[PDB]
């Protein structure tokens, strides 16, 4: 009720009704809302309305004080002052940018820009504001209930009528009924069941809109630079397999926090549990905003590190499967790996915060929330995938806009770049490296002769708005006749549709882009289905190619990411 203003920090007791997230504004800067917005209710212990019997007049424009009540313009008596005149609304103790965030829809990229172009305060109502939107749009979507059961992992659905139906894939995950969690994928559907259950005819399924709490901590903490290492104790005996990175290990314990910009395969997770041996007394809490992130850190560590001194936090709603081998939810040993919404309240003397392209704002200020760290490590790449931005659909979101730690990456440059490439055939190196690299990504292996690329518009078909290219996947079966090692490939492509026709007619294991991202495969078939702007994206292209070991083969719809493949191009 009584607090501080998110714009100047001048102490209120005015918070404006009309925002969402319900913030307190001075008496100053709660003026030039009202007036410049759609936004005229102005709360304190009492809201600001007419106080006379039955009169709707809740505008504080139309209003004045009548003694120590409130009245409109028809009701007020004659010794009365206006609330809003003078530039300010009447409070106690007596922005462009603010109103923007307050009253935009988040379905244009601008929004985003803005929510990460602003001041730091401005940053946290912008996340606040944006991920109570996002919730209260998953209530417009309409219930879905189980009609039939055709095996034990596919099924037949009834839907609500008026409300519009949520895409079927991966991304969207629905909470069954509380029978556990449950995802869907394309008249014969699948059931991906998080909890197994028999699927009971009648029973429903809905998005899981939890409530979103409001953010304290600042996305990065202020920036300290220290002429020492501070806190941390290094070793003169760390394994030559680490000593690349000594300089970097050192400038890590001198700032506060410090950014390293990771291309595919040139050492991230290395760096990461080569800190822990860099500093080995230091307790390190590993985090990411996915199972999947956290679990490839534990992964390495169990290569590494002293398994008794590890420990993964997994939370009690278990929603997937998770990585086994250490001890569970022992909060207190000196390496912790969790995931963000999972993280305990403690501290740490390393905290190492990875795969951050899929960090948002919101993640950011969470991990400054629920950790206090004497040093801070974000490790990633803006030239990789970002977080799926469910309300965005107009403008395509640039990196330096994914988050805090992003814009600085693209703005200011990292403090640490990982420059060179060990996974990658040189062909995939020197493309990505000139595509979103500026030419400074180098390969370690040689070019493989087992990268090609085909140009092959094909037919496009949808399913809803998921599509598919059935003629790029004849290609690819023909191809597999002629290449059989390749029978050992992962398909990807930017769609589940495509993916889901491709499991049934090449019979390869399936990966979208997005989903891809993190892992490694010796070889790789890529289908880009469409010349859409999703299927077009440098960053998912780049994600894409620089999955394989050994060998890809790319069948393109758009002629500019063909002729940049520096591959054999393919005939047919
Ligand atoms: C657009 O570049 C290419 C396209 C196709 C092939 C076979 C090679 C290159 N470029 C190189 O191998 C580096 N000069
Ligand atoms: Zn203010
Ligand atoms: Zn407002
Ligand atoms: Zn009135």
């Amino acid at each position: 009720a009584v607090g501080a203003c998110v714009l100047c920090n001048s102490q209120t007791s005015l918070r404006c009704g009309a925002c969402i997230r319900r913030p307190f504004l001075c008496c100053k800067c709660c003026y030039d809302h009202v007036i410049s917005t759609s936004h005229k209710l102005v709360l304190s212990v009492n809201p600001y309305v007419c106080n006379a019997p039955g009169c709707d007049v809740t505008d504080v424009t139309q209003l004045y004080l009548g003694g120590m009540s409130y009245y409109c313009k028809s009701h007020k008596p004659p010794i009365s002052f206006p609330l809003c005149a003078n530039g300010q609304v009447f409070g106690l103790y007596k922005v462009t940018d603010f109103n923007a965030i307050a009253t935009c829809d988040w379905t244009n990229a601008g929004d985003y820009i803005l929510a990460n172009t602003c001041t730091e305060r401005l940053k946290l109502f912008a996340a606040e504001t944006l991920k109570a939107t996002e919730e209260t749009f998953k209530l417009s979507y309409g219930i879905a209930t189980v009609r039939e059961v055709l095996s034990d992992r596919e099924l037949h659905l009834s839907w609500e009528v008026g409300k519009p139906r949520p895409p079927l894939n991966r991304n969207y995950v629905f909470t069954g009924y509380q029978i556990g969690e449950y995802t869907f994928e394309k008249d014969a559907v699948v059931y991906r069941g998080t909890t197994t259950y028999k699927l009971n005819v009648g029973d429903y399924f809905v998005l899981t809109s939890h409530t979103v709490m409001p953010l304290s901590a600042p996305t990065l903490v202020p920036q300290e630079h220290y002429v020492r290492i501070t806190g941390l104790y290094p070793t003169l005996n760390i394994s030559d397999e680490f000593s690349s990175n000594v300089a970097n290990y050192q400038k890590v314990g001198m700032q506060k926090y410090s950014t390293l910009q990771g291309p595919p395969g040139t050492g991230k997770s290395h760096f990461a549990i080569g800190l822990a041996l860099y500093y080995p007394s230091a307790r390190i809490v590993y985090t990411a905003c996915s199972h999947a992130a956290v679990d490839a850190l534990c992964e390495k560590a169990l290569k590494y590190l002293p398994i008794d001194k590890c420990s993964r936090i997994i939370p009690a709603r278990a929603r997937v499967e998770c990585f086994d081998k250490f001890k569970v939810n022992s909060t207190l040993e000196q390496y912790v790996f969790c995931t963000v919404n999972a993280l305990p309240e403690t501290t740490a003397d390393i905290v190492v915060f990875d795969e951050i392209s899929m960090a948002t704002n919101y993640d950011l200020s969470v991990v400054n929330a629920r950790l206090r760290a004497k040093h801070y490590v974000y490790i990633g790449d803006p030239a990789q995938l970002p977080a799926p931005r469910t309300l965005l659909t107009k403008g395509t979101l640039e990196p330096e806009y994914f988050n805090s730690v992003c814009r600085l990456m693209k703005t200011i440059g990292p403090d640490m770049f990982l420059g060179t490439c060990r996974r990658c055939p040189a062909e995939i190196v020197d493309t990505v490296s000139a595509l979103v690299y500026d030419n400074k990504l180098k390969a370690h292996k040689d070019k493989s002769a087992q990268c090609f690329k085909m140009f092959y518009k094909g037919v496009i078909t949808h399913d809803v708005s998921s599509a598919i290219n059935r003629p790029q996947i004849g290609v690819v079966r023909e191809f597999l006749t002629r290449n059989p090692a390749w029978r050992k490939a992962v398909f990807i492509s930017p769609y589940n549709s495509q993916n889901a026709v491709a499991s049934k007619i090449l019979g390869l294991p399936t990966q979208t882009v997005d989903s891809s991202q993190g892992s490694e495969y010796d070889y790789v078939i890529f289908t880009q289905t469409t010349e859409t702007a999703h299927s077009c994206n440098v960053n998912r292209f780049n994600v894409a190619i620089t999955r394989a070991k050994v060998g890809i083969l790319c069948i393109m719809s758009d002629r500019d990411l063909y002729d940049k493949l520096q591959f054999t191009s393919l005939e047919i």
